[PDB]
């Protein structure tokens, strides 16, 4: 006997540029969780469904999660914009799901049994702006480009701007593409045109790598800032030499010292040789939170005996009164779900001059 926990992530498509990263820190998450026993002896199963890249297939895995694997809560999706079509049917199922990389203003607010533990846009992003200032304190102008398509980068661009207002900077554009483009000539051009000192790039990992590639090639020279969605060394291959220097906000640090941060770091480390990534890192901490709440529900009330209609209902409030010491640091819950987290950093892609090796170097 086993408790089953689903996860919902985009195992396929390029929003698995993403999704990778998450499904290699749950898989740590579960091998940590089990070796401890579980839930007080019983152990977890995590029940993978893969949402593809759109609505309808998150919508898809989530359905089979809840109604075929029975599954007593779910993780995921990757994308706020999945996350705003399909959470409601866990909502109105009263499955719960917790976010582990869905940062849009208003997931939470979706309803009572959705909470996330990835800090969301409005706390993690100005903080790479501050780090280009620091970098070269005479930047004036800025250069804004966003996908218009992503519900997570319209909610992220809408903060980049107001910060770069609130720094006294002269925003010069706004760029819109699309995720799903791969040529960004005309909307480069235009920016580079108005002779920006920073460019900040709101998209996710295959567009957002192109178009850092691109504006390279068009000669750009000034700072750039990725958002989360750039958020990977899946970056690397599409940029190659020319990423070098763009800056990424980070809601993890690998040199966090928290315990379970130097157990999930270590066990990251020895299989994929590099340090662990946020997303990586958020996933373990959604996995986390599923099981502690589990125990200290089963402590109570033993899960072996509540039918799964109130064994959900029990575990999504349960879930939102913990305290977790998680690699993200100490993390709580709102009454609503949202992730409460103190600690914030700003990490800045360092390639080989080759083009084929980088990593993330964490600003002090
Ligand atoms: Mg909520």
């Amino acid at each position: 006997n086993t408790i089953p926990i689903g996860i919902a992530l985009a195992q396929t498509s390029n929003v698995a540029l993403l999704g990778q990263e998450q499904v290699a820190g749950a898989k740590i998450a579960e091998k940590y969780f089990n070796d401890k026993g579980g839930v007080n002896g019983t152990p977890i199963k995590l029940i993978f469904q893969d949402t593809a890249g759109d609505e309808a297939g998150t919508i898809n895995a989530f359905q089979t999660l809840i109604n075929k694997d029975k599954v007593v809560g779910i993780v995921g999706p990757t994308l706020s914009q999945q996350a705003f079509s399909a959470n409601p049917i866990a909502e109105r199922a009263k499955v719960p799901v917790v976010g582990p990389s869905n940062t849009a203003k208003g997931i939470p607010e979706i309803g009572d049994y959705v909470a996330r533990v990835s800090a969301p846009v409005s706390v993690v992003a100005p903080n790479s702006v501050k780090a280009a200032l620091k970098q070269n304190p005479n930047i004036k102008k800025v250069a804004v480009f966003f996908a218009q398509n992503d519900a997570f980068s319209k909610s992220e661009t809408e903060i980049f701007q107001q910060t770069v207002k609130d720094q006294g900077l002269e925003l010069v554009t706004v760029q819109k593409f699309q995720t799903t483009d791969t040529d960004f000539q005309s909307q480069a051009t235009n920016a580079i045109n108005l002779k920006p000192d920073l460019v900040i790039i709101s998209g996710l990992a295959a567009d957002g790598g192109n178009l850092v590639r691109q504006l390279r090639e068009l000669g750009y020279q000034g700072a750039i800032i990725g958002g989360d969605g750039l958020n990977t060394s899946n970056v690397f291959a599409v940029c190659k030499a020319l990423c070098d220097g763009v800056l990424i906000a980070q809601a993890y640090s690998p040199e966090y010292t928290g315990e379970i941060n130097k157990a999930f770091r270590q066990a990251y480390v020895d299989q994929y040789k590099k340090e662990p990534p946020q997303f990586s890192a958020q996933a373990f901490a959604a996995v986390q939170v599923y099981v502690e709440s589990l125990k200290a529900l089963d402590t109570k009330n033993k899960v072996s005996k509540i039918q799964l209609p109130e064994l959900r209902t029990e575990l999504n409030k349960q879930l939102l009164t913990g305290k977790y010491n998680t690699p993200l640091g100490e993390i709580s819950f709102t009454p609503i779900g949202e992730v409460v987290q103190k600690d914030f950093y700003v990490a800045q892609i360092k390639m080989e001059k080759d083009g084929s090796q980088g990593k993330f170097t964490f600003l002090k």
